[PDB]
């Protein structure tokens, strides 16, 4: 009858975050899955740390969690060839020609809200290649559910074995111990970070780079690197929107966990009340952990793209400096 975390009644494809921490690398996270696996991970430690006599069960729990991690990562690796095929296409869209020869002032008018015909051809491939990856993840859904259910069944079995000296006044040492050893470190790590300042700095990058794009678009327009910038800028906007979503959660859950933990330690509860509060803390930690994990990787992706974006603008420094209504080689 207890409120246990269930598998989403949502349409999977809408809850996937794509990460690109460095060049030549792409990965994905099915958000509900990560939250679900993390939820039951906390439920498992809370169940074995309740009684001072079951602390020794941690190695078995650690082994099982590591197994689930391997098994889950094995299913997601079934989409590797197809994911690698997407990476090759992104490589083409982001690097249409080499911009590394500083002793080369070459204007690529020869190639051919996008305009460039050759970029538009590479873009349609990207749309198909991306759509295929989502279909591959959607096609392996049941295999992902099977693993999620095995983690659910394990956590729930441990939780059913939780027992008190007197059901009228159950102890909360498990909640205290687990927090202190598994959660508290993460809370302090978040609290040492200025997440809102990170958002301000990203907002400025996006708005300032948009002005540089507006300038280039007016002078060049049809140039392949203009579409490349339009492509990187749009990706950076989605990335930022995701960081903003996760930051809101991180900030909320930091306050809630700190407040809720104070209401739960160094006191007793009737068994029923104890179990409901373990399920509720597990929910707060899973949501907080999922978002800090994603935020960190999305932050890395944003700056990986920004570094390239900055290199393209530096490559087009001559046109950026050029006078209003003055234009470089016009193309057709
Ligand atoms: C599960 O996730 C990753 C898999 O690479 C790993 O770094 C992490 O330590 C694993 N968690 C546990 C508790 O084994």
């Amino acid at each position: 009858q207890y409120h246990f975390k269930e598998l989403s009644n949502y349409n999977i494809a809408n809850s996937i975050d794509i990460l690109q921490e460095k060049e030549g690398h792409l990965d994905f996270v099915i958000i509900p899955h990560y939250t679900f696996l993390d939820y039951y991970k906390h439920l498992s430690y809370n169940s074995i740390y309740h009684k001072s006599s079951t602390y020794g069960k941690c190695i078995a729990v650690d082994a099982f969690i590591k197994k689930i991690n391997e098994t889950y990562d094995k299913v997601k690796s079934k989409c590797n060839d197809i994911k690698n095929d997407l990476i090759a296409t992104i490589k083409k869209l982001e690097h249409p020609y080499d911009i590394n020869n500083k002793n080369d002032d070459s204007y690529r008018y020869d190639i051919s809200d996008l305009m460039n015909r050759t970029f538009k051809k590479m873009m349609d491939e990207y749309n198909t290649k991306k759509k295929k990856l989502i279909k591959c993840i959607k096609n392996h859904e049941n295999d992902f559910n099977k693993i999620c259910m095995d983690m659910k069944n394990y956590g729930t079995n441990l939780f059913e074995q939780l027992s008190c000296y007197n059901n009228n006044f159950c102890n909360t040492n498990g909640i205290r111990y687990h927090y202190d050893e598994y959660i508290h470190k993460l809370i302090l790590s978040v609290k040492s970070k200025n997440l809102n300042k990170d958002l301000s700095d990203m907002t400025n990058i996006l708005q300032q780079s948009e002005l540089l794009l507006t300038n280039l678009n007016k002078k060049m327009g049809s140039y392949i690197y203009i579409d490349t910038i339009k492509f990187i800028h749009k990706e950076m906007k989605h990335i930022f929107n995701r960081i903003e979503y996760h930051t809101k959660i991180i900030n909320d859950k930091t306050k809630i966990i700190q407040d809720k933990i104070k209401l739960n330690i160094w006191r007793t509860f009737q068994k029923d009340e104890l179990l409901k509060r373990i399920l509720d803390m597990s929910n707060e930690y899973s949501l907080f952990i999922t978002s800090d994990h994603l935020r960190q990787m999305l932050y890395n992706t944003f700056y990986s793209k920004e570094k390239h974006l900055n290199n393209i603008f530096h490559h087009l420094i001559y046109v950026l400096q050029m006078k209003f209504n003055d234009v470089p080689i016009k193309m057709e």
